[PDB]
């Protein structure tokens, strides 16, 4: 959100830490991205 800042992750969401980097997981909607998801 480079115009507005503002902006964090729903409740189910999970920062995970890998060697091989850093994804974030949700739980409801069991998704998996790279970055940073959105409500």
């Amino acid at each position: 959100g480079s115009s507005g800042s503002s902006g964090g992750l729903p409740p189910g969401w999970r920062k995970i830490h890998d060697a091989a980097g850093t994804y974030y997981w949700h739980v409801p909607s069991g998704s998996t991205q790279w970055q940073r998801p959105t409500w």
